[PDB]
């Protein structure tokens, strides 16, 4: 599924991502935009053989099991495939663990490089909420 901006914002809010660990909803929408362009089915292989999955490009090295990332963990306790669902519940639950791990949203390199410090409220500008 390819979400629209406000549609994604609303879903993230429903699953309690709004101001989770102090990160406003716009930060999460901005990260989703540059991580996956709002496409739940997005996958990308990393140089190290891990793969990133879904709307927030969660990495098989640490957070999900895809069965082809030797030495990797599965800290969200889920198959990576679940992170590609039209329903974002699994990706949000896992994102909550990731942003809590110590470095906040810097865990998402595209958030650091393209969202941190910017006017992220623009991402939720106009959304009925
Ligand atoms: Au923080
Ligand atoms: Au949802
Ligand atoms: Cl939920
Ligand atoms: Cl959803």
């Amino acid at each position: 599924k390819v979400f629209g901006r406000c549609e994604l914002a609303a879903a993230m809010k429903r699953h309690g991502l709004d101001n989770y660990r102090g990160y406003s909803l716009g930060n999460w929408v901005c990260a989703a935009k540059f991580e996956s362009n709002f496409n739940t089915q997005a996958t990308n292989r990393n140089t190290d053989g891990s793969t990133d999955y879904g709307i927030l490009q969660i990495n098989s090295r640490w957070w999900c099991n895809d069965g082809r990332t030797p030495g990797s963990r599965n800290l969200c306790n889920i198959p990576c495939s679940a992170l590609l669902s039209s329903d974002i519940t699994a990706s949000v639950n896992c994102a909550k663990k990731i942003v809590s791990d110590g470095n906040g949203m810097n865990a998402w390199v595209a958030w650091r490089n393209r969202c941190k410090g910017t006017d992220v409220q623009a991402w939720i500008r106009g959304c009925r909420l």
